[PDB]
């Protein structure tokens, strides 16, 4: 009756009206577990995986977030995830400028990633999903920091963490994190400055870190708090609260989430449909 979600590796356990809120490794979306006797040794094991970074195997109620059962990963498990979230750090390998000269070529980019969205007559497959906010983020960064790249720049990435909440405008997701590109650019005095690109809640164009991490916790859609950001090299995939780093350098996982979630728009479904075949 348990739908098999599969191993993965928790990243935060948060309590919250009643019920405890739990984060993984990747997946943008809160999972959940009801605090009873009969779930209190698949607490433990989360809370005791969240602490050391250690994989599970996660079975979910069916059409839910709700965590039904937690089993043991195998060593096997253990060595599989120590290789792909790592503290062995390997940046960029091609040659880029990680400065855009001016802010003209910042809005050349900005559109270049517009250009690219889901639902608009100018992208190329895979277009880049902005219009589904539930998950994904991950793959949507890592998709625009390869349209910088084509034209020859690279960035970082800001990952920011915590009870996040963010509207469309038509409606609400809730996160545990979200990613996106943050760009280095020289201001009309020859100043570097950095702005956010993140057409799924910014529309217009670049924006503020500061106001990007706002419109991640906003409250019109119930309680929302910050926890923390980082910032990172652009070739990171997904940062864990703990630092470890998740590549994807050929965009093999980035293509196949953007390509899995290509007709999908709003809040809906929830959780989003399985990634877990799509691999690096």
């Amino acid at each position: 009756k348990l739908k098999d979600f599969g191993k993965t590796v928790p990243v935060g356990i948060d309590e919250e009206n009643g019920m405890i809120k739990v984060s993984f490794m990747l997946t943008q979306q809160f999972y959940e577990i009801k605090p009873t006797k009969e779930n209190e040794q698949y607490i433990g094991m989360l809370r005791q995986a969240v602490k050391n970074e250690s994989p599970v195997h996660i079975f979910l109620k069916p059409n839910s977030n709700e965590i039904g059962k937690v089993e043991s990963a195998s060593p096997e498990d253990v060595r599989y995830f120590k290789t792909i979230l790592t503290k062995e750090v390997k940046g960029q390998t091609n040659k880029l400028a990680s400065v855009i000269p001016d802010v003209a070529t910042l809005n050349s980019l900005f559109n270049q990633i517009k250009n690219q969205s889901c639902g608009t007559s100018t992208a190329s497959s895979p277009c880049i999903t902005f219009r589904y906010p539930v998950d994904g983020c991950y793959a949507r960064a890592h998709k625009m920091r390869q349209i910088l790249m084509n034209n020859g720049y690279d960035c970082e990435k800001q990952f920011v963490y915590g009870n996040l909440k963010a509207s469309t405008g038509t409606c609400c997701v809730a996160w545990s994190y979200h990613v996106a590109i943050l760009v280095s650019y020289k201001n009309a005095s020859g100043v570097t400055e950095k702005r956010i690109i993140d057409p799924s809640l910014f529309s217009s164009g670049p924006v503020t870190d500061t106001a990007w991490r706002n419109a991640c916790v906003n409250t019109s859609c119930g309680s929302a708090s910050v926890s923390s950001y980082a910032n990172t090299a652009g070739n990171v995939y997904y940062r864990s609260p703990s630092n470890s780093y998740l590549y994807d350098n050929n965009l093999i996982n980035t293509n196949c989430v953007l390509t899995k979630f290509s007709l999908l728009s709003g809040c809906s479904p929830s959780p989003a449909p399985d990634v877990s075949s799509c691999g690096f």
